[PDB]
């Protein structure tokens, strides 16, 4: 009976630095491999040290985002992992972009930097691309992946070794917004799940509220006026919040008066390699696209940086990064959060260590970039568009595929317990039904004997 071992050097009992390790039958699997949003240097890596980079057979990403990706260029580049590395193409595409804005962004010299825009750009040839719904295999192992919603080219994997099914869900949404589809729930059966928690112990409220409040608190702001910021990175959910926006201006003639920039150096390429992945997109979207394309914005116009900026009453920013760490949403945060009129709306998961997280304990003062004190005056708001299934959906994702063994990462702890308590309790009294819930925490492994 051959032994599988499951073990989190990052987003075990945690959000961020997305790395799982898979060991099977003389093969290992590495599962994605960002950076910790709300750590510094080689502390916001995943616990690598704990592994032989030249042992790792395979490589899988899920998605664009910066905690499954970020640390990508460093294992690639700086390294010796000899392995292969897989990514849809909409995601290699984007993980070019996002990265490049990454370090830009990021507020340190080459000296402490993990790695560069050459380290990145060099990282490019040593990923291949695979399709939704096609089979590969690389050193015995099979592997195909399905939709995962949640942003543009966001996957979940199925791997196949000697009889054995696991399937990652990477981060996921099971409800279709306006221009990405619902994730997919596979027809194979897996006889392991790894599954993301981030907001496993809640429910989800309508689609239609979500944006209606969202427009509601940008509106109030600046008809108080006040000026809108909406921390994001150039690729990610914004796509969707610019996508609500436009629509609401066009619907409010009264804001014509009022603009909305979309501010990143990198947001004309962003922005046409965004449109280059229709394919991946929604049934609406793809067949609207050459009726009238949304991407191409009636009511939001790009921002380079603070220097092209005209400050002059109220507007709406959509500025990077989404956890205002450094970069232009920290500094138009510094220069407005004095004024009770302005307002900041959150609409991703912010992670313990960042502004955006430390903002929402309603502090008196907060510290500048320079060193400095400043009061916090401006509204904050929370208001989430970050994509991740509820209870509802992550119980009838499990439900749908009965997995044997349900292993948990990406989540806070307690949330994770909670939920993990909650999948128990609905298989307790159940008969024909066996479910085995593990939660581990990072280095901790999950060992299973399998035939
Ligand atoms: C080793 N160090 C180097 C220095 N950095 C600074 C850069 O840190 C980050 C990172 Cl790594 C990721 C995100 C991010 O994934 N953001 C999304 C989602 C979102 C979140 C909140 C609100 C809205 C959206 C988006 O912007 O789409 C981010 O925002 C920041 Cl500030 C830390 C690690
Ligand atoms: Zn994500
Ligand atoms: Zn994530």
């Amino acid at each position: 009976s051959d032994q599988l071992l499951i073990r989190p050097l990052g987003a075990g009992q945690e959000v961020g630095r997305s790395c799982i390790i898979l060991e099977f039958k003389g093969r290992k699997i590495m599962l994605d491999c960002g950076i910790h949003p709300g750590l510094e240097g080689m502390d916001a890596l995943p616990y690598i040290d704990l592994i032989d980079p030249a042992e790792i057979d395979l490589l899988l990403i899920s998605h664009f985002h910066l905690d499954h990706c970020g640390a990508l260029p460093w294992f690639l580049q700086k390294t010796s992992f000899k392995g292969r590395t897989f990514m849809t193409h909409a995601t290699k595409a984007i993980y070019r972009w996002l990265l490049s804005d990454y370090v830009k962004v990021s507020n340190i010299s080459a000296d402490d930097m993990l790695y560069t825009e050459t380290d990145l750009e060099e990282s490019m040839d040593k990923i291949e691309t695979i399709n939704f719904h096609e089979v590969k295999e690389v050193a015995g192992i099979k592997f195909w992946c399905y939709h995962a919603g949640h942003v543009l080219g966001a996957a979940m994997f199925m791997i196949e070794i000697a009889g054995v099914k696991l399937l990652y869900t990477g981060d996921f949404s099971r409800q279709e917004d306006r221009h990405l589809m619902a994730a997919e729930i596979p027809n194979i059966k897996p006889d392991i799940l790894i599954i993301e928690s981030t907001y496993g112990t809640h429910i989800h409220e309508k689609r239609e509220e979500r944006e209606a409040r969202f427009c509601n608190t940008v509106h109030d702001i600046v008809n108080r006026g006040g000026r809108g910021l909406i921390p994001v990175f150039a690729l990610g959910r914004a796509q969707e919040l610019l996508l609500i926006l436009d629509e609401y201006w066009q619907n409010h003639p009264e804001l014509h008066d009022i603009p909305i920039y979309y501010a990143s150096s990198l947001a004309k390429k962003c922005m046409a390699v965004y449109q280059t992945y229709v394919n991946a997109m929604n049934d609406k979207i793809r067949k609207q696209i050459n009726i009238n394309n949304p991407f191409v914005f009636k009511h939001i116009s790009n921002l380079k940086s603070m220097d092209h900026f005209d400050d002059i009453g109220p507007s709406v920013v959509m500025a990077s990064p989404g956890m205002m760490q450094s970069g232009l949403s920290r500094e138009l945060f510094e220069s407005w959060c004095t004024d009770k009129r302005n307002g900041v709306i959150i609409a991703g998961y912010c992670v313990e260590g960042t502004l955006a997280k430390h903002i929402m304990s309603e502090p008196e003062e907060i510290t500048t970039m320079s060193g400095q004190k400043l009061p916090l005056k401006m509204s904050v708001d929370y208001i989430s568009f970050s994509a991740h299934t509820d209870y509802q959906q992550t119980s009838e994702f499990i439900r749908a595929l009965k997995p044997p063994h349900v292993i948990l990462v990406h989540g806070e702890q307690n949330e994770m317990a909670r939920l993990k308590a909650a999948l128990i309790r609905e298989y307790e009294d159940n008969d024909e039904v066996h479910i085995e819930v593990h939660n581990p925490r990072n280095t901790e492994a999950v060992t299973l004997n399998f035939r």
